[PDB]
């Protein structure tokens, strides 16, 4: 086979939903509006953040409201937040801009 077009962009194509990106300032804790009144998500353990993206998993379960799964080893947005996603799913309306 060809096993390799062409690298000339390297990067994959795909978008995901379930991706948090966590606050810079909270992290030295500077952040005063914290994860409740800040849309980034502010990991209290600070060990499942990756130094490439800055980005924690969000567990789709939990999101629905009920999180029984195996282990879960996600992060678990707030209420406000957890329904910001939510509405992304289910065809809705967007409010106005800031
Ligand atoms: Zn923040
Ligand atoms: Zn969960």
């Amino acid at each position: 086979g060809s096993s390799g077009s062409s690298g000339s962009t390297a990067t994959q194509k795909l978008l995901r939903t379930d991706k948090l990106e966590v606050c810079r300032e909270f992290q030295r804790g500077n952040c005063a509006r914290g994860e409740t009144d800040c849309r980034f998500a502010h990991p209290a353990d600070s060990t499942m953040i990756d130094t490439s993206d800055n980005t924690v998993t969000v567990c789709m379960d939990y999101i629905k409201g009920r999180c029984m799964r195996e282990k879960c080893k996600y992060f678990h947005p707030p209420a406000h937040l957890q329904a910001k996603i939510k509405a992304a799913q289910h065809q809705a309306n967007q409010a106005a801009v800031a």
